DNA sequence: GTTCACCAGGGTGTCGCCCTCAAAATCCC
DNA sequence: GGGATTTTGA
RNA sequence: UUAGUAUUUUCUUUGAUUCUGUACGCCUGCCGGCCCCACCGGAUGUGACGUACUUCGCGAACGCUCGCGAAGAUGGAUUCAAAGAGGGCGACACCCUGGUGAAC
């Protein structure tokens, strides 16, 4: 065994207790399967055209919010967190009034499923919501920052500035944070990094503070950007991002005629300087080639050169042929190598100017260069799928079986239950309708059908109906001439024994799993929806176990290493170490060292803890904090530790998982405030879970941050624990 | 010969903050 | 008259 | 493979081992003459498009014969081993590419 599922069987069959303070859980869960469009082809232009429709409606009303944002952004806050008792125009939570003002009496735009719509707006008051209530602390966080900056900038902090000239620049402008907004914000870190770049600027007296601690008006940081804003951006192609490039760089060469011959005289002596000889870049090649070669013999009057090199540098005209011509906007290289020439175009047409030191209209002449090479580097890369997912809002059957969505999951079972299909019914052209009827029940306008459905009924959130959602299995009548799409389904024996058909959560013959919702997800590379994935996502929830009376006759204490991952220790109810031993560009960097390190560990100390039927001991990084969430959700999943509404309300001693949360000690016969490696640090975060047991305090709360009044507590302890 | 400030544009991750609808009541030809 | 739509919730 | 006597599928991945690793045409990129182009040339040994060949999935006639779509140095195959609960939106953290600035 020693493997997760076969450990947290063993931790299922712990007949430890059944505690009376036995909270019933929840286990939600998802299985993750792909629609089989290799099988059926034809589904990929359908499916394609329901997923391009619902986007339709997702961007048109993110869109009207987004401009009710900022018209009402009040009114906009009464709307979205409205309630039974709080109404906006007699509406319950968003979702009433995103379907009154959007769905109701609309006509929807051709090929779209007002379904479909019905889940989009359903599932758009939580995107809304987590902007409100993420904006709240970020307002408080930025006025926090505001306040120290205005208290030591212009008034506090000017001694620095006493100490030396340039008075003070531009005032601070005022941010109205009883109502702060995206372009406020926008303003006021414009003035920001405008004095940081003005501190870096005014370096010589002795102003050094970029990363010396003084000075340094800090940012508005965190602000969020209303849903949608960063989702649906128009972004920019690659060939309108050298079309502007272009444009700008042939602008800056015909400028450039006699920019040069206006001093000429020490500006061009610099102008040479910096554009003088060194895969050569554009700048090296035009340096070092054509102005240190057209210069000494050839070209007087340096004005007339400026144009030759100029035409030199824009003889990329053969890359805007491979591009436009022959080939395509395909070949990075070609589209680098054209972008850095009209850079340096640019850059060496501007030069008599940034030699001038006006770096106010060498700025405004490079902007359009600016932009436009930035949209060119930035179309360049395209490491990045479009996702776009339609969700079922549940799966629940009226007393006549029809349901009340439109997602099924159907199973045309055979007779050895050894070839079963397990498909998906969907329901989006009209006339497009399914019953859960008897096979012995005689339905008007339907056809019996060798599918059998799982629908739901209960689970009502609602205080008269409060039920206890379960499913129901009955035999699928499809409309004859107009039969619901059947999305064939693919997954592994892996995933469906978990989901499927699990030993003791069979759907079709035990009760367990209930359904929760769905979703069908599209997950296509960029403009290639003929090359789209497509998933079926199943949210199934479970009813925990109850948990258990922890009288742990022994305790696994798990801490950290560096020759050792997370070397563990075995001890009992006292102490007295009865075992002890040691745990275990993108592939080795981020997946060898976290993921089959993490899992392997993970899976290790479930193999400990329900081998030795031994409560974890764990610490209060990414890679332990992922394991903790691991252990977790797998002993929750056990009549175990109870997992806790976010990560904050850690208990601290909650089951198998207890956690405290410094070691700081050592085994030196004295303590501390050598002998073997982390293998006694976790004997010691054991012995310490036992301490605090005495000591009875919240070590979750202040878990390192106070010291003052505990390190010499536990250093006498230690040296006082020796009999 | 890199390292900082600011500016333009992307990419990769993790983290906030939210969610995992059933059941009527009402127009339909 | 079942299919489609609408409102609703602590 | 990663279930308990014992369950079906083909999913998304992650380690470790051994094998298999496509042709031409033209453009393009690197270098020299040359100084950007253009013509010359080297290696082309970085892109790209066009056409072929290999494999795969769906269809049409008799293991062959044809029509579409996918991939072909981040590919494919073997033998072990093992996770997975998903979605949405947005922000941060870091990196790459360019530019200006002075400081060292």
């Amino acid at each position: 065994s020693t493997s997760i599922h076969a450990s947290l069987r063993h931790l299922l069959q712990l007949g430890l207790k059944r505690s009376e303070a036995a909270i019933p859980q929840t286990i939600t869960r998802t299985a993750k399967f792909k629609i089989n469009t290799a099988i059926k082809p034809g589904l990929i232009p359908l499916l394609n055209a329901q997923f391009d429709a619902v986007e339709g409606f997702r961007r048109k009303v993110l869109g009207e919010l987004e401009a009710w944002w900022n018209e009402d952004p009040e009114a906009f806050q009464k709307m979205v967190k409205c309630s039974m008792k709080m109404k906006f125009q007699g509406k319950s939570s968003c979702y009433a009034w995103l379907y009154t003002h959007f769905l109701k009496g609309a006509t929807l735009a051709q090929g779209l499923s007002r379904d479909a719509a019905n889940s989009l707006l359903d599932n758009m008051g939580g995107g809304l919501k987590s902007f409100l209530t993420r904006r709240a602390h970020v307002a408080e966080e930025i006025r926090k920052r505001y306040d120290q900056n205005l208290g030591d900038w212009d008034d506090g902090l000017k001694d620095l500035a006493a100490e030396h000239g340039l008075e003070l620049p531009p005032p601070p402008p005022r941010v109205n944070f009883e109502k702060l907004t995206a372009q406020e914000i926008e303003k006021y870190n414009d003035w920001v990094g405008r004095t940081r770049a003005w501190g870096n600027l005014l370096l010589i007296q002795k102003k050094k503070v970029e990363r010396r601690d003084a000075c340094l008006p800090r940012y508005l940081k965190g602000y969020p950007g209303f849903p949608g804003s960063q989702r649906y951006a128009t972004a920019s192609a690659m060939a309108a991002a050298l079309a502007e490039l272009e444009q700008a760089a042939r602008e800056q060469y015909g400028k450039a005629r006699a920019r040069f011959a206006k001093v000429s005289a020490e500006s061009w002596a610099q102008t040479v300087e910096r554009f003088a000889p060194a895969p050569r870049t554009a700048h090296q090649t035009v340096s070092a080639r054509l102005a240190a070669l057209i210069a000494a013999q050839p070209g007087w009057q340096p004005a007339q050169l400026a144009e030759e090199i100029l035409a030199g540098v824009l003889r990329g005209a053969e890359k805007l042929k491979t591009h436009l011509s022959k080939c395509g906007s395909h070949d990075r290289q070609a589209v680098i190598k054209l972008a850095n020439l009209y850079n340096v175009a640019v850059a060496f047409a501007l030069e008599p100017v940034r030699v001038a030191g006006d770096y106010l209209s060498f700025y405004a002449e490079e902007t359009p260069k600016r932009k436009a090479f930035g949209n060119v580097r930035g179309a360049l890369h395209q490491p990045s799928d479009d996702t776009a997912a339609i969700q079922i809002t549940g799966f629940s059957i009226n007393d006549e079986g029809s349901p009340n969505y439109n997602g099924l999951l159907v199973c045309k079972q055979s007779g050895d239950r050894l070839h079963d299909e397990w498909a998906f019914l969907f329901c989006h052209q009209p006339g497009q309708v399914f019953q859960l009827a008897a096979e012995d029940a005689k339905l008007r306008g339907k056809i019996l059908t060798e599918w059998l459905g799982f629908g739901s009924q209960g689970g009502s959130r609602k205080k008269a109906e409060a039920s206890a959602k379960k499913m129901i299995r009955r035999p699928v009548w499809m409309n004859e001439k107009t039969p619901p799409t059947i999305l064939p389904l693919a997954f592994g024996v892996r995933q469906g024994r978990e989901y499927l058909w699990h030993f003791d959560r069979n759907l079709r013959t035990k009760e367990g799993w209930v359904l929760g919702n769905g979703r069908l997800l599209r997950v296509m590379p960029p403009g290639r929806p003929h090359a789209a994935d497509f998933y079926l996502t199943l949210t199934l929830e479970r009813e925990a176990p109850p948990l258990a009376e922890v009288a742990a006759e022994k305790y696994i204490g798990i801490a950290r290493g560096e020759a050792v991952p997370a070397a563990y220790a075995i001890i009992d109810r006292e102490g007295r170490l009865l075992a002890g031993g040691k745990i275990a560009a993108f592939r080795s960097k981020e997946r060898n060292r976290a993921r089959a390190l993490g899992g392997e560990v993970t899976r290790a100390i479930f193999a400990l803890s329900a081998a030795h039927r031994a409560p974890v001991i764990l610490a209060n990084q990414m890679q332990y904090e992922r394991m903790l969430v691991a252990l977790e959700q797998k002993f929750a999943e056990a009549g175990l530790y109870a997992l806790p509404s976010a990560p904050k309300y850690r208990k601290g001693d909650n089951g198998f998982i207890k956690l405290v949360g410094p070691a700081y000690t050592s085994a030196t016969c004295s303590a501390c405030g050598t002998m073997n490696a982390a293998e006694q640090g976790a004997l010691n975060i054991a012995r310490k879970f036992l301490f605090r047991t005495e000591r009875g305090k919240q070590a979750g709360e202040l878990t390192e941050a106070e010291r003052r009044k505990m390190r010499a507590d536990w250093q006498n302890w230690y040296k006082e624990k020796l009999r």
